């Protein structure tokens, strides 16, 4: 029934079938799929995922104004997810004014001080993650990089944020379709928001947080803080640090192999900062501005989130276009950070792109790997350098080699969220 | 799970049951639940329908507050109703801005002179009303009041609005539990508004409303107004100024009947104003007091909205009292109306109560049998003159007394909404 509001509005779009939308476009992937109808309709155009309508845009200015510009007043919260349960108070998750609060009473937490307080504590898991590859290195095996990558990624998180110090080759305290039929069926998304389908696995440990960094600065600033709201958060951090992590890590490793003037280039200046293998630090991590390219151009061909989501909360006229209300707003950062129209050879990894005689030729509303505006990725800044204090210690010791059954081209994980199908393993030599 | 949100908040009220919340407590009906309540917990409680929390308030400063001073920013729109369809677009099931946009719409078609063009037209039914009514008193046989009045309601509101005249003796075009598991199961209303569970009667014929008035005044007026959403205006209109009318009128002939006191007294001003039984015009209408107290008094009896009520849509602290986002406000207009604290012996029928040597002592947020504020009842002024001009053609020529089947006292629907348990039934004799 509402599969006319585009054809109203004068915006193209593939033809939806009753019921499901256009969700069997997505055979090929989200990205296959927003590429494809970046080409075919322009710069503007909509499609329905079941019976909800989505509009896609592309102007750099109508980006602006919908993450930056008309944030707080109309583009505040990202499409309903559920069924979450508690985790409806996760800051990811929660909604206008509740939203509002969780991000001031979280976003001191990664302050230009309170990241170079971590530093000297990151600085620990990385000699564990070069004696844990030390050992997959000196024996000729080709290495899983996401599992010593996500064996790193686990350990700074728990300690970054609550203190907990495990090697991850023992035994992790940490485990974590049908979101299709989500989507055709999101008004079942409230039936099972009452039969409590949402592990108590952290949600009585982590509880039982008792402690009698972010866990510390949550009940020091306890229209105040919750406790099983706490608990939310901790799941959203832990999540984040460590998939986030180690997937992209995996994507840079992957692009460095088969690259390999750009991995010595790269170990020529971490050698230089850091002479005789120095440790890296606060202020050596931020001079190196090869490996901020490096790290950029990989978010290029590989931003984790693919698109970026706002619902529009009541009807506008954003730079001469209306917009009614209800409609999901989509960014398609995936299909922009590889549209011909911005991008020379934008298939072929070149850092180039990113340095500081082309990187003003860079839109930032284009590029868009951390969002934008007030709800950007909160933890941008961490991340980044949880990541580069990562890649320096290990291409301070290793290089990297493509493997017999490494994937060459590397196929994306067609299915839904943006992985490798096959995992990434390169062999491992020592310098 | 959520049944503990009074619980925290220090409120009282009925122990919920899971998953039912108290609408068990209903058995007796909503207004026996809320006299009671308000007895049980004083000024302030808390109660569940289903898993959905209601606050109950009776303070008229609060009552203010949450009808008037805080509507357009926090109360703005009523409980959820589905599965609706295209009725979603209806006023008073619209939301936040479409409905702003609705209310002025439709505002200017109860003017004092949009009003006193109907004056001229509503003389006309009233008649019919009358002759036939002589048929039904020239036979000794009681008459069956919600009928006759009926068939009077439905002849005014469809030429008042559009222009169609039916004696409303002959074929009639216009026909019109499971929402207490709404309540169990809102959950299950998004369901419903796939499967267009919302007949096609009027959705086809008042859509043919060629015309080629309220009906007028719409498409007149057509960020403008829509068709399908023309249709949606017309059913609210047809069925309010249908059931209202009718039963309202209902209500205040059975207390001029066990009330003959108060029958004659009103008699006698009726014939003074108008002489020689004269046709009521818009001004000898509007100087009659004592009908202006009888009408008040019998809804104040029978308030047949029973309840007003607003969704609270964000954190807010009214009155002294943190009320969260979410929570449905309730104000029991039927447990406020007979309220001893407010009324000397409430259950009796007492026009004298707004007289105007007594209508100072009444608190407008006390008395609320139209609402109040911005989304007060928008035929409020409408269905008054519809129905005393209606009073005054009927108590001309017609005297009213109780028969032998008169349910007396008589019993209100102990189900949902605000009737009798049996019709109203009154011998009719002629003057
Ligand atoms: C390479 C690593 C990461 C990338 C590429 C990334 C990217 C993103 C993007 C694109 C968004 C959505 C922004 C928008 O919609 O405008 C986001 C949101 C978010 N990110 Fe990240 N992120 C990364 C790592 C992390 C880390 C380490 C954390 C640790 C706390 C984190 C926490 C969050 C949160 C909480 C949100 C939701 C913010 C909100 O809704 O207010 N992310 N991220
Ligand atoms: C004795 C007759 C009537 C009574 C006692 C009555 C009472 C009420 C009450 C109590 C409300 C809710 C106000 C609030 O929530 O604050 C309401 C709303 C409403 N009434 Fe009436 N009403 C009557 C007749 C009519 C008539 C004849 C119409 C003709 C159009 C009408 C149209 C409406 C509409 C459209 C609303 C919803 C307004 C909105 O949501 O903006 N009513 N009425
Ligand atoms: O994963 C989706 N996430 C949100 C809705 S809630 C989701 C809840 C969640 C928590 C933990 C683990 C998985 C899922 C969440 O809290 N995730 C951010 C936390 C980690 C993180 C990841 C990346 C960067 N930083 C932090 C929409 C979204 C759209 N675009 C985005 C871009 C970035 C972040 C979120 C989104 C999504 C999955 C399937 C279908 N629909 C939505
Ligand atoms: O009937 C409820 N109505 C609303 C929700 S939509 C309802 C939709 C409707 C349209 C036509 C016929 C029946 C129902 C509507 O449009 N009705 C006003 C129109 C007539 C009218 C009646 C009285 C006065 N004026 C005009 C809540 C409400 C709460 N208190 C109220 C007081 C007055 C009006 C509405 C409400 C209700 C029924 C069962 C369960 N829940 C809600």
């Amino acid at each position: 029934h509402s599969h006319g509001l585009f054809k109203k509005l004068g915006i193209p779009g593939p033809t939806p079938l009753p019921f499901l939308g256009n969700i069997l476009s997505y055979h090929k992937g989200f990205c296959m799929f927003d590429m494809e109808c970046h080409k075919k309709y322009g710069k503007v155009w909509g499609f329905y995922d079941g019976q909800q309508p989505v509009l896609a845009i592309t102007d750099p200015d109508m980006i602006k104004t919908v993450l930056v510009k008309e944030c707080y007043s109309v583009f505040t919260n990202r499409r309903p997810f559920g069924p979450v349960g508690f985790m409806k108070s996760a800051i990811s998750i929660a909604e206008d004014e509740e939203w509002k609060r969780l991000r001031s009473l979280l976003s001191p937490t990664f302050t230009s001080g309170k990241l170079k307080e971590m530093v000297p504590i990151i600085a620990q898991y990385g000699d564990v993650l070069v004696r844990n590859l030390r050992r997959e290195a000196e024996t000729g095996k080709p290495v899983t990089l996401k599992d010593v990558f996500g064996a790193y990624s686990m350990d700074v998180i728990t300690s970054t944020s609550f203190g907990v110090n495990i090697d991850s080759l023992n035994n992790p305290q940490d485990p974590f379709p049908f979101f299709l039929s989500i989507t055709v069926f999101p008004f079942l998304i409230p039936i099972l928001e009452v039969l409590n389908i949402c592990t108590n696995f952290l949600r009585k440990s982590v509880k039982r947080m008792k402690e009698s960094d972010f866990l510390q600065l949550m009940i020091d600033s306890q229209k105040a803080l919750s406790d099983l709201e706490l608990v939310a958060q901790s799941i959203i951090f832990i999540f984040a640090g460590y998939e986030t992590t180690s997937s992209v890590l995996s994507f840079i490793m992957y692009e460095l192999a088969t690259h390999p003037d750009v991995q010595q280039k790269l170990q020529e200046e971490i050698d230089a900062v850091l002479p005789n293998k120095a440790p890296p630090t606060y202020d050596t991590v931020l001079q190196m501005e090869y490996l901020d390219m490096v790290v950029n151009e990989t978010l290029r061909l590989f931003p984790i989130a693919m698109r970026l989501e706002r619902v529009c909360k009541k009807d506008v006229e954003i730079n001469g276009m209306f917009i009614p209300k209800g409609v999901v707003v989509m960014i398609p950062s995936y299909a922009l950070h590889r549209d011909p129209k911005y991008w020379t050879e934008p298939e072929k990894f070149l850092p180039e792109r990113f340095s500081k005689k082309n990187k003003d030729n860079i839109d930032p509303y284009i590029y868009t790997p951390f969002g934008s505006g007030p709800r950007n990725c909160i933890g941008m800044r961490f991340a980044l350098m949880n990541m580069k204090l990562a890649l320096i210690r290990v291409l301070q010791n290793f290089s990297f080699k493509p493997c017999k059954e490494t994937q060459i081209p590397l196929k994306l994980s067609l299915g839904g969220l943006l992985q490798p199908e096959k995992p990434v393993v390169l062999k491992v030599e020592s310098r």
